[PDB]
């Protein structure tokens, strides 16, 4: 499934970029920076906000450019990969 | 309505898993753990974040795997079960 | 536009119910209770969480039953009512 | 691509309006006011809430009127402008 892999690669790259940015500029531990990237792009959010003007501007751009991609990835992780499995049982 | 029941079962199982995980690893009361699972997977969020690295990693995986499912469930709870009722009045 | 009015009425009723519930059980001012209802059902969220077990259970049910409705309402407020206006200028 | 530009213009105007409102009434720095507008309309949210009744009422209206628009803009920024680029490599 190429599109799955493609959306996966772009998401991975997006999250790597976010992890690097927030670990460097906002000073988060790598794991916390990946968490922040993930909850931002899925719109889940969390209890902290960037506190540098650079972090705020980057987050604005990051959100606008990443939400669509991660939403597409979540969609296919659910429908091209998850739906079939569901049918694997509910029909004999 | 099979698909409704199926989405319902998978959602229940997802939420049970989350309740168990967050009550065990993050140490939340069962009710708070279910709340956290629910607001996470609907992307509503809340004022607390996991504070163990295990909780953060699990939440990343949980979000990615659960959002699609709960969104589908919410869709059908609204359209295969809620829309008809609406027509039950607005047309004689 | 009937469906607009219908989605509007159901949303109003949903928000009224939320305002009453959160002003009574969580003890919020009416305006804060309406804010909480609105940011919950649009998944925007805010910096506070219900602190009674009754408020948490109600919010779980409220979210599951209301998000679909408000999403439909937001969709039509944007497409059956907002899109035409946009065309009102960008084409002579 | 006209629709892209149109959605872009309406989004810019929406965000400008939010920046002005929150910098004036809630007293946020311009950059923080734009951040608040952006995380509100993308439903990402943040760790602060308006504290004037005027800010709460405006945010209710702002959300209802803006979410649809920004969602459409995010969609096209991802599909009319981002998808082609993706094909630019994954096919020779
Ligand atoms: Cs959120
Ligand atoms: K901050
Ligand atoms: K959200
Ligand atoms: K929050
Ligand atoms: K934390
Ligand atoms: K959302
Ligand atoms: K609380
Ligand atoms: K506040």
């Amino acid at each position: 499934d190429k599109e799955f892999q493609v959306l996966f690669v772009l998401t991975i790259l997006t999250l790597i970029s976010g992890t690097i940015f927030y670990s460097t500029v906002e000073g988060l531990r790598p794991i916390d920076a990946l968490y922040f990237s993930v909850v931002t792009l899925t719109t889940v959010g969390c209890d902290i906000s960037p506190q540098t003007d650079f972090g705020k501007i980057f987050t604005i751009l990051y959100i606008f450019i990443g939400i669509g991609l991660v939403a597409g990835f979540i969609h296919k992780l659910a429908v091209n990969v998850q739906l079939p499995s569901i049918l694997s049982n509910l029909v004999p």
